[PDB]
């Protein structure tokens, strides 16, 4: 995340960190997610489209840091990984850039609510909010484009959801961005998604509610003028979702 504060899982306990395993026995950092039941985390397909066997992953909820423990975190495994058939990548656009994974500890439990731990709404079919609503972004990716660590401390910012007609302008990124896309950025572009923030949850307020409104997909630098972060629109993948989570 770029610009923003550090926060701790309290204030985003649907959020899940997800790790691979490496030969050699390295363990390091991949994607965001985010809970969405408690058996199922919902991330990005390119997050894991280049090793796509689940046994090498590692999903961790209640983490408020990247490599130390936190206090309440619980650890899983991957039961099922499930990546989605029609994705394809531009040279800068993710298309259908959407993943499941279905979480199962060692000793077989799914998710436990806790103070650290929390599911997170699926907006109802189609149902988004306007243009010019602040939502929050949530993740341990750079916090410069030009860094080659992540940080340590899970960070959170805001930003604003952009018309699509916006996000059409060719200044910005035209035919790239398509309506299973949502666009979201700072209305003075200091604040962005970067690499790392993945698969994690842009969450907005909705009936009330906290709602999984997208879901971190690409972007074409962090934080640049009139190149706002790029988003999977959840609220039109609820069929794929349900139907896959049975
Ligand atoms: N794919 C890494 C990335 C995602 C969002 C933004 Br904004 C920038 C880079």
């Amino acid at each position: 995340i770029i610009g923003g504060e550090f926060t701790t899982i309290e204030n985003q306990p649907w959020f899940a960190a997800i790790y691979r395993r490496h030969r050699g026995g390295s363990v390091t950092y991949v994607c965001g997610g985010s809970l969405i039941s408690p058996c199922w985390v919902i991330s990005a397909t390119h997050c894991f489209i280049d090793y796509p066997k689940k046994e090498d992953y590692i999903v961790y909820l209640g983490r408020s840091r990247l490599n130390s423990n936190t206090q309440g975190e619980m650890k899983f495994e991957v039961e099922n990984l499930i990546l989605h058939k029609d994705y394809s990548a531009d040279t800068l656009a993710h298309h259908n850039d959407i993943a499941l994974l279905k979480i199962r500890s060692k000793e077989g439990r799914c998710a436990q609510p806790s103070r650290t731990i929390q599911t997170i709404a699926l907006p109802s079919m189609y149902n988004d909010p306007q243009f010019g609503t602040s939502c929050e972004i949530t993740g341990f990716g750079k916090e410069q484009s030009t860094d080659y660590l992540y940080p340590e401390q899970l960070k959170m910012t805001v930003v604003k959801l952009i018309s699509h007609r916006e996000c059409q302008q060719p200044h910005y990124y035209g035919s790239e961005v398509t309506t299973k896309m949502l666009c979201a950025a700072d209305p003075q572009w200091k604040t962005d998604s970067c690499q790392g923030d993945s698969g994690g949850p842009l969450v907005c307020s909705l009936q009330g509610r906290m709602t999984l409104t997208g879901i971190v997909s690409w972007g074409r630098g962090c934080a640049l003028k009139d190149k706002p972060g790029v988003y999977t629109r959840v609220s039109h993948f609820l069929p794929w979702i349900r139907s896959h989570t049975k």
